[PDB]
C-alpha cells in the first residue's frame, strides 16, 4: 500500500535525530516527527500500513558508487568472466542505490551491456546509474563521446573508472585526462548530474601526480577528479588524505576482511582519518561489488564501530557523502522531501529490513523480493 | 507539503465514478473514495493540504502524442521555423504529458535538439517523451538508428512522424516502411515502451496503401502502425475508419476551428464515429502544437460536448486511449496507483486546475508555475 508509517525508530539521518515516527509516501518521506502510538487517528479510507520498530535504528540505504553490475573479471583468461550481478546482492547489503561501471575488460564489454543492467536493476526495483567510458583511452561508449553519453543518456552521470597509475592503464597523458575531465565537467553541468571522473587507481607510484597537476595548473574544479581504491598502498593513502585539501571527494575500497594486501583495510584508512581530523565529509566507502560483494559494506562499518567509531561519523562514507559528489538530491538522507530508501538495523549493527523507494525488499530479515533470475 | 486531499469532486476517470475524494501522496493517486458529510481527522503531524471543489469536474490530464516541442514550420523559408513551445502552451491547456516530435524540417533540427527539449519540460514538471526518426528516410537519430535510439534513451517510445502519402516524404518504399516498423516494434520489446510508427498522413491519393499491405503481408502487429491527421480529407477518414478493423489506433488532428476544410473537423469526425458504432477505444486526438496550440484539443472536446455527446465518450480520445497505445502504464486515469496529473473543470468545460506529478500549476483560474523564460 501506498503510505507506511515507520513507528519507534531510532534515527541516523545520518545525524542522530533520536526516536522518531517516519511517514513514507510512496517512494517519498514525507514526515519525521516525536514518537507518538495510540493517540493518532489514521483515516480509514487511507491505505495505510503501520509498523512498530521498537526504537531499531534507522539509516539511509548505502550508496554504492563503484560495482561491477555486470560483473567484472576477465583478467585471468575468458573464464573469469564474473556474471550479473544479483538483486538481491545489492538489496540485502543494503544497498538501495547503485553506481554501475566497467573496468579491465572494456574490450569484451560494451557500455550498451552497462546500461541495459542498469535499466534492468531499475525494473526490478533499485536505483541504478552508471558510469561511462571504462578504464582504457579510447574510451568505450554508446554514443562516441563521453560528453554526448552524459548529456543524452540520463543515467550515466560521469567517467570511470578511468585508470591511472597501473599496469593495465592507457598510459593517459595529461592532456588526455584534463580533456576527459572537461567533457565530465561540462556535462555535468547540462545535465545536472556529478559531471565526476571516477579513476581507478593502480600501485604506480606516481600515485595522484596527474590529478595533482590537473588542480595546480587548470580551472576544473577539484571535486571533478574522484580517485578510488585509495587505500591499496600505504603511501597511496597518505597522498589522498593530502588531496582533501584540495577538495576532491576520495573513495576507498572495502577489500574482504583480511584483504588489504600491503595497503589498510578500510576500516583502519577511517580510523585514520579521523584521527587526523580530516575533511569527513569528503570520504566515501564502496565495495567493488562484481569486479568483491556488496556485503563488504557493512561488514566494514561494523568492523569501524567495534573500535569505538560512533554511527554517525562513519555512516556519512556510505551515504550522504555519495550523494553529496554524485549530486544525487533525493538521496542519502532521512529527511523530508528525500527519497524512501532506508535500512532498518538491529543492536549489533545487522541490516534487517530494506526499503528501496518505498517497496520493501527485505523485512523482518527475509527476502520479500529477488531478482528475476535469482 | 506532500499529500493532497481533494474533497468533492465529480470524477470522470474517464469512466465516470460519481462524487468523490481523492488522495493524492506526491506525484501518485493513493486513495479514491466516497464524499461523506463529516470532515476526518487527519493527524497534526502529517503534512496534508485539504481542498474543496464543490462538485466540480475532475478528469485525468490530457496526453498529446503529437506536439513540436521544439517548435516546427520551416516550409515557407527559414524565417518560418517556430520557437520552442511555452510549458504553460501545454499547461493550461491541460496537457501533462507531452510527444515531441520533428516533422517535415529534419534537415536544420535535431533529435538531439528534440530530446534536450525533453528534458527541459521534465525539469520544468511536464510528463515528456518524443519520437525519433522525423519525417524522411534516412532517418534522423541520436545514436543512428531508431533500434538503438528507443533501446537506450528512455524517453524516446518509437518512430515519428514519418511521412507517407504526403508531397514532402521522402517517398518510402514497403520494404523500408516494414524494416522501420521492425525496429520499433522489437525495440518496444526490449524496452516495454510503445514500439510504435506514427506516421504523419499527406493529402496523396495512396492514402494508408503501405499500412494496409503491411498488416496484410507481413506478421507486424496491426498496432505498431499509427496514422495522424486521418481527418485531414474525407477519403483518408474514411480509409483511417476501415483500418479499426485490422487493430490500429487512429489519430485525429484538433485542426483550429476555422481550417480542416477539405477533410473534418476533428469535432465532426468523432460525431461521425460514435454513430457508426466504431471502436472508439482506438482513435486518438492530438493538437499538432508548434507545428498549432494544444488549446484546440480543450476546444474540440467543448465542441463536441455541445453536439451533446457524453464527456465520458470523448474524454478516453485525450487520455486513456492515448495512454493504451504508447503504453503509458501509469497515464490516462484516476484511478489508485496511477500518476496525479488531473484536470478540474467548470461547467462550460474550461479548465481551471491544472495538476501534473501532484504539482498545481493552475489553480483556480491562476497561473502557478510558468516556464524559465515565459
Ligand atoms: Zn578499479
Ligand atoms: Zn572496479
Ligand atoms: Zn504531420
Ligand atoms: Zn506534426
Amino acid at each position: 500500500t501506498m503510505l507506511i508509517l515507520l513507528c519507534n525508530v531510532n534515527i541516523y539521518a545520518p545525524n542522530p535525530l533520536g526516536i522518531k515516527d517516519v511517514l513514507i509516501a510512496g517512494n517519498k518521506i514525507a514526515a519525521i516527527y516525536d514518537h507518538g502510538q495510540g493517540e493518532i487517528t489514521i483515516p480509514k479510507q487511507w491505505p495505510v500500513k503501520v509498523i512498530n520498530f521498537d526504537g531499531a535504528i534507522l539509516t539511509p540505504g548505502f550508496i554504492d558508487s563503484h560495482a561491477h553490475i555486470t560483473g567484472g573479471g576477465g583478467e585471468a583468461g575468458f573464464a573469469t568472466q564474473v556474471p550479473p550481478v544479483g538483486l538481491t546482492e545489492f538489496t540485502h547489503a543494503g544497498v538501495t542505490t547503485v553506481v554501475g561501471l566497467l573496468g579491465t575488460d572494456d574490450t569484451t564489454r560494451s557500455t550498451e551491456n552497462l546500461l541495459s543492467r542498469v535499466y534492468g536493476l531499475r525494473e526490478e526495483g533499485l536505483s541504478a546509474y552508471c558510469w561511462t567510458g571504462g578504464y582504457h583511452f579510447p574510451l568505450t561508449t554508446i554514443t562516441g563521446s563521453a560528453k554526448s553519453d552524459i548529456a543524452f543518456l540520463e543515467p550515466v552521470i560521469g567517467i570511470g573508472e578511468f585508470a591511472i597509475s597501473d599496469h593495465r592503464s592507457s598510459q593517459p597523458t595529461f592532456e588526455e585526462v584534463i580533456r576527459l575531465a572537461s567533457e565530465t565537467h561540462v556535462a555535468g553541468l547540462i545535465t545536472g548530474k556529478a559531471g565526476v571522473i571516477h579513476f581507478h587507481l593502480g600501485d604506480g607510484e606516481r600515485r595522484l601526480e596527474l590529478i595533482e597537476r590537473a588542480i595546480r595548473e587548470t580551472e576544473l574544479p577539484a571535486r571533478v577528479f574522484n580517485p578510488t581504491h585509495v587505500n591499496r598502498n600505504k603511501p597511496l593513502f597518505e597522498d589522498s588524505c593530502k588531496l582533501l585539501s584540495k577538495g576532491c571527494h576520495i573513495d576507498l575500497t572495502a577489500f574482504p576482511a583480511g584483504t588489504a594486501q600491503p595497503g589498510w583495510e578500510a576500516c583502519d584508512a577511517i580510523e585514520m582519518a579521523v584521527e587526523r581530523q580530516l575533511p569527513l565529509e569528503q570520504i566515501t566507502l564502496s565495495s567493488d561489488g562484481g569486479g568483491g560483494r556488496a556485503s563488504t559494506l557493512g561488514e566494514t562499518l561494523v568492523a569501524t564501530l567495534n573500535k569505538g567509531l560512533s554511527l554517525e561519523t562513519v555512516l556519512p562514507m556510505l551515504t550522504s557523502n555519495v550523494a553529496n559528489i554524485l549530486r544525487f538530491k533525493n538521496k542519502g538522507q532521512i529527511a523530508v522531501g528525500f527519497d524512501a530508501d532506508l535500512l532498518v538495523m538491529n543492536e549489533k549493527y545487522e541490516i534487517t529490513d530494506v526499503m528501496a523507494q518505498g517497496v520493501w525488499h527485505k523485512q523482518n530479515n527475509q527476502t520479500m523480493i529477488k531478482g528475476t533470475f535469482e
